[PDB]
């Protein structure tokens, strides 16, 4: 599948990074990093949280933006009222890197989500070492035992897992794994194509934070997700392509007013 191809590339890239920066070294770096921010507290703040994303490109969109200065973009995001900044760090298909994560972490006070394809423990310590407070885990990409393992390790480092699902059954798996935050991706990663959040959201325990991860083109989309019980929404394409990201974020942040 499309997701399979991405994971194959990811596993090779992770292995090459590990050859130059050992697991022992990255574990030490993670342990030495300032503790992660309380992501759950951020997600529980009043109002629909906007998770604004740094993303240069994607399999579905192709090239979106050059983003020569991801730190400056993230600063605009925070200025606009974003709750969390998402930073894509996958290089082959999204043209992101850990350098983007470093830049953003140094530039904003809000929590930072590492958006990548996490398949092994190295990437978790790596995320923490580079200042991530939140880490994406993709149910479609992970066998249940692996998902549970990855989630446990994420939380052991003080980070919050954004557990991404595309189906009700995946939502059920996520809950069983101990997910406290569930994101719904309207895109099928196998093929790149729902009505998803609305179908899936109602079934989640009230205690679990619900995030709509895609399809936000403006306030109307955000409000529709909110009406279906979203606690936050993730927005990338519409922001990275904006000439005025601060204003575009502020518009979404104040949606419904
Ligand atoms: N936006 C995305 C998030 C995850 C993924 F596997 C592919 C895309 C892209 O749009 O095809």
């Amino acid at each position: 599948t499309v997701l399979d191809s991405i994971l194959e590339g990811v596993r090779a890239d992770v292995a090459a990074r590990e050859a130059s920066v050992s697991l022992s070294e990255i574990k030490a770096a993670a342990a030495a990093a300032p503790p992660p921010l309380d992501v759950m507290a951020a997600l529980r703040e009043p109002g629909i949280g906007v998770i604004a994303e740094v993303k240069r490109a994607s399999p579905s969109a192709g090239a979106l933006a050059t983003i020569a200065d991801p730190a400056k973009l993230a600063q605009a995001y925070q200025d606009g009222g974003a709750r969390i900044v998402s930073v894509v760090t996958e290089q082959r298909r999204f043209q992101g890197s850990l350098d983007d994560l470093d830049a953003v972490r140094a530039s904003v006070s809000i929590p930072v989500l590492r958006k990548d394809f996490v398949v092994q423990p190295y990437q978790i310590h790596e995320a923490r070492a580079h200042g991530a407070d939140m880490l994406l885990l993709i149910v479609a990409a992970l066998e249940q035992s692996v998902l549970v393992s990855m989630l446990d390790r994420t939380e052991s480092l003080g980070m919050t897992a954004l557990v991404e699902v595309h189906t009700e059954q995946e939502a059920d798996r996520a809950l069983k794994a101990g997910a406290k935050v569930i994101g719904v991706n309207a895109r099928d990663l196998m093929t790149l194509d729902r009505d998803c959040f609305a179908r899936i959201a109602p079934g989640l325990p009230s205690s679990v934070i619900r995030i709509a991860e895609s399809g936000v083109r403006g306030t109307a989309d955000l409000l529709a997700y909110a009406g279906a019980g979203a606690d936050a929404v993730l927005v990338g394409e519409g922001l990275v392509t904006s000439g005025d990201p601060r204003a575009a974020v502020a518009d979404l942040v104040t949606a419904g007013t």
